[PDB]
């Protein structure tokens, strides 16, 4: 159930570091290129967890392990409450700059459409790298796009979209996004 999620999720942290779905396609194009799928250590980055409920508890004690800075946001939760399982947290305003991934594990409401959209990938750091395996919508998918292409946000992992199959693949198409066909729950134990 909710750990199928939280481990894709980290699944996707990890190929994001590591460019491993780039690399492997790659190697299966013939080429070896070594200097091109240069990666990013996980151990003292900042992770932002969007919505502190089961799934964002589960990614964060896993993404602990490997000496990730666990940081978020979630208005249910107090600050009291997140730091019993280590995670900081901070006003959304606050979380943006410091992030190097971000993680969204809210539910799709209305105050989380668009919760990613062109204000807030602008207040992040250049280069900031963005996993939705949550629900379609919760990144603005018009907004990513423009990230990408600028920079903004180096990459991002998505399990889901607006609409599934995707009929736009401006997303899944570009170089520095990883995706799965809703594959959240899709493990036989679940
Ligand atoms: C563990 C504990 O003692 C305790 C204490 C109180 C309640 C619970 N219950 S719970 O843990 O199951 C749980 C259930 C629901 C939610 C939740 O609805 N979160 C949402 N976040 C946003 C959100 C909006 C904007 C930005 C953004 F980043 C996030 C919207 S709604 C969070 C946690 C548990």
């Amino acid at each position: 159930n909710s750990l199928s999620a939280a481990e894709l999720t980290c699944g996707m942290i990890m190929c994001l570091a590591r460019q491993i779905p780039q690399a492997t396609a790659s190697m299966k194009d013939g080429k070896w290129e070594r200097k091109k799928f240069m990666g990013t250590e996980l151990n003292g980055k900042t992770l932002g967890i969007l919505g502190l409920g089961r799934i964002g508890r589960e990614v964060a004690t896993r993404m602990q392990s490997f000496g990730m800075k666990t940081i978020g946001y979630d208005p249910i939760i107090s600050p009291e409450v997140s730091a019993s399982f280590g995670v900081q947290q901070l006003p959304l305003e606050e979380i943006w700059p410091l992030c190097d991934f971000i993680t969204v594990h809210t539910p799709l409401l209305p105050s989380t459409t668009g919760l990613l959209n062109d204000n807030t990938f602008a207040q992040c750091k250049k280069g900031v790298r963005v996993v939705n395996c949550a629900r379609g919508g919760i990144v603005d998918e018009g907004a990513l796009l423009r990230a990408l292409q600028s920079g903004q946000c180096a990459g991002a992992a998505l399990d889901v979209f607006t609409e599934e199959p995707p009929r736009d693949r401006a997303l899944v198409d570009h170089e520095n996004v990883i995706s799965c066909p809703h594959l959240g729950a899709s493990t036989k134990e679940a």
